[PDB]
């Protein structure tokens, strides 16, 4: 099981590109901050570099659900210690979560299984804090769980966990109650200690818990969690999102009529004076002036009469942050209406670290700000050692400021991208062109994808004309690589004239939309699917998501149904012969020699069919590519264990027959890069299991032997997304992920 040392690095996006539901400051050590994501693990801040370091890259293929980080706690007594509650909801039986523990700030981890599921991907994932460490006796932790599992506790520093049977209310609210197998209780929403009620080494006695139950949502124990009471006088009707106890004694709570991160059309903010028992409604807006939940909540530890909250979600014209310096008695908004439609602003956005966050819309107007302040602002935090620093997560990035108190003196708060080092995108495709200025073009969920000349530079340009959220396929003409085609999902309710295909003749720098798209009767395709471009660029083959496979030899001025190939097929172009395309579906390989107009099933046998047991079409793992420079040389990776058809196959006769490589016991992806010096065949790059070892492997000898090029510290979870080499850089691999962005790596 030979390995070769490689340097693994992120292809930079600057902003991260996904949802950050939690930012967690340590309450005792200045500049110790963590960030948790829903699909891509967690991070620790580095003040010296102003950037984040992943603490999750050892998570691998089997244990991938550890990157669903539902909660995180950082120990205020021993700040080397950090813990996380991780897992996702799936359909699988026994897909339980775990509590992970680290004694070195997340450099290394140990894990304890829980007997129930954790929902790092589920609604309410930005509520918190749901995992907490007792600030007086740090061997005590509590976890507020989903699905009726209630309140759980450890008294041995997270090693073993047990249910707190006396907790009286496991939750009643369900986001989707009549939904089939989505009948799941949200559960507990947050836990907050009163640190004045313990002493060093002795358990904190007063604990507050918020529960997703609109009729009874706030509980207190005064005996360390032995017994619990619903607090008298509490408000009813809404769902608590955060509860923060200021050192003044005021417990602040944000409420919404949803749990987040999307739903929330009404909300309130309350405080409880914990000494006097009096509750006050301090909501910044009410009635028809409130059309959003309140989500994020922060108290300024250095100035604990200062509190801020965010909308979740106001949507239009933007979100709102509200700031009070008098305990909620009065609030200032971060923007106000002037003479309508104009607005006045207390902030300025700086996206120089990720200029694509303007989405290619350069003019920022009052009713259409670009960039927006944010969205999905479920978590807002003030640095407990610096009242001038705030950070918040959005659905795309982490924003923050270092001049927050300028708000109070009439200056503008400068809000900048504060996500350097974070990469959270899901990668649907990668191409590395063999000439031109770009080494890589990515196809991404949510933020479309980007073109790189320099892999270390945050993209300047968002992909527009067409503009969409998710690129599902991309290809280029091998023998005319300036010609690039991407397909995706245009949002036609927002822009009825947007197309789901974009074409470039300048290498992907600028795009245009063709005059037509595939249609059937009165139905025009919704797009998506996969695309292949002929070697010359004279034909585009689009395996649409909804209408099946179409081709165009007219640059998209018209589209014609392809004969002989089933809807949903995987498609690929020959890299030499412009008339030759390949397709694959359900264990059948197809070839066209008329530019995609007609396909024939070949005699190729033994490829996986994805049609046994319960297997669903979204489960099919298939990676099929033809080799640059050699007509009819086709590699295929994928399959599964239930069919006993999993591995890497090679054809040298245009798919007429395939031979399974006997030295690759499972494989999921294949890609090619520059031949090694002295060798005559392009290097191969695969995601595979080799003799029991899962990883990323390179072959310099056409698959006769393989060397592992990742390692146990650089695994990136379920890496079944995309891989390619670089035709101009020997040894370089580009690896897609589902939640860690794109990596590039080169031999040491
Ligand atoms: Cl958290
Ligand atoms: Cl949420
Ligand atoms: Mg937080």
């Amino acid at each position: 099981a030979m390995s070769e040392a490689y340097n693994w690095k992120s292809v930079v996006t600057g902003a991260g590109g996904g949802f950050v539901p939690g930012i967690i400051f340590n309450q005792s050590e200045p500049d110790l901050i963590y960030a948790r994501t829903d699909i891509g693990g967690a991070y620790r801040w580095n003040q010296a570099t102003g950037s984040w370091v992943s603490i999750s890259d050892a998570v691998g293929w089997v244990d991938w659900n550890k990157n669903g980080v539902d909660a995180l706690a950082t120990d205020p007594v021993d700040p080397d210690k950090v813990y996380m509650a991780t897992g996702t909801y799936t359909n699988s039986w026994d897909d339980n979560g775990q509590i992970m523990r680290s004694g070195d700030r997340g450099n290394t981890w140990q894990s304890t299984p829980l007997p129930f599921k954790v929902g790092g991907n589920m609604p309410g994932r930005s509520a918190g804090e749901r995992l907490v460490i007792d600030p007086n006796k740090n061997s005590i932790l509590f976890f507020g769980a989903r699905s009726g599992n209630g309140l759980w506790k450890s008294t041995d520093s997270g090693v073993t966990w047990s249910k707190v049977s006396s907790f009286p209310n496991v939750g009643t609210y369900i986001q989707n109650p009549t939904l089939e197998y989505g009948n799941d209780l949200v559960g507990l929403s947050w836990i907050t200690f009163d640190p004045n009620t313990g002493t060093p080494g002795n358990a904190t006695q007063t604990i507050y818990v918020g529960v997703a139950d609109t009729a009874s949502s706030v509980y207190r124990s005064t005996d360390g969690g032995a017994t619990w009471t619903a607090i008298p006088g509490q408000p009813t009707g809404y769902l608590p999102h955060h509860g923060v106890l200021s050192s003044t004694g005021d417990l602040y709570i944000t409420y919404s009529n949803g749990v987040g991160p999307y739903d929330g059309s009404k909300g309130e903010v309350w405080k409880l004076n914990t000494a006097s028992g009096a509750w006050t409604n301090i909501s910044p807006s009410a009635g028809t002036d409130n059309w959003y939940g309140f989500g994020g909540l922060a108290v300024d530890a250095q100035h604990p009469d200062t509190v801020m909250v965010s909308s979740l979600n106001a949507w239009w014209p933007d979100e709102v942050i509200f700031r009070s310096t008098n305990g909620g008695a009065t609030w200032s908004r971060i923007w106000d209406w002037g003479s309508y439609p104009e607005r006045s602003y207390k902030f300025a956005m700086d996206i120089t670290a990720a200029p694509w966050l303007n989405h290619g819309v350069t003019n920022s107007t009052s009713l259409d700000p670009s960039p927006k302040l944010g969205w999905m602002m479920g978590d807002l935090e003030i640095d407990p050692f610096n009242s001038n620093r705030m950070m918040y997560g959005t659905g795309a990035t982490i924003y923050g400021t270092n001049n927050l108190t300028s708000w109070d003196t009439g200056g503008k708060v400068n809000i900048a991208v504060m996500a350097k080092g974070v990469e959270e995108t899901a990668v649907l495709g990668l191409i590395s062109p063999p000439s031109g200025t770009a080494h890589l073009i990515t196809a991404l969920g949510d933020v479309s994808g980007f073109r790189y000349e320099d892999l270390t530079q945050a993209p300047v340009k968002f992909q527009t004309s067409p503009s969409w959220a998710t690129t599902t396929g991309i290809d280029f003409a091998e023998l005319n690589p300036s010609y690039v085609v991407r397909v995706g999902g245009a949002d036609k309710e927002k822009d009825p004239g947007m197309k789901s295909i974009g074409i470039s003749n300048d290498g992907g720098v600028n795009w245009y939309m063709p005059n037509s798209e595939p249609s059937s009767g009165t139905k025009t395709t919704a797009g998506q699917g996969q695309v292949a471009v002929s070697a010359s660029g004279n034909s585009i083959l689009w395996s649409t998501s909804d209408l099946g496979v179409y081709y165009s030899k007219t640059t998209g001025n018209s589209w014609t149904v392809s004969a002989g190939v089933p809807a949903g097929a995987k498609v690929a172009s020959d890299r030499v012969n412009p008339n030759k395309f390949y397709a694959f579906y359900a264990g059948i390989f197809y070839v066209s020699t008329d530019g995609g107009a007609t396909f024939t099933a070949t005699a190729a046998a033994g490829l996986p069919a994805n049609n046994v047991g319960g297997l669903q079409p979204n489960q099919a793992q298939i990676s099929m590519k033809a080799m640059p420079g050699i007509e009819g040389d086709v590699w295929f990776a994928g399959g599964n264990t239930v069919e006993n058809k999993y591995g890497l196959w090679h054809s040298i006769n245009s798919g007429t027959s395939f031979t399974k490589l006997t030295n690759v016991e499972e494989a999921d992806l294949i890609g090619f890069g520059m031949a090694a010096p002295g060798q005559n065949y392009m290097a191969l790059y695969t995601v595979a299991r080799m003799d029991g070892v899962r990883g990323v492997f390179r072959s310099d000898d056409a698959g006769a032997s393989w060397v592992r090029i990742n390692d146990d510290a650089h695994q990136y979870a379920k890496i079944n997304m995309a891989i390619t080499g670089d035709p101009r850089v020997y040894g370089r691999v580009y690896l897609g992920t589902n939640g860690r962005g794109t990596l590039y790596a080169d031999p040491v």
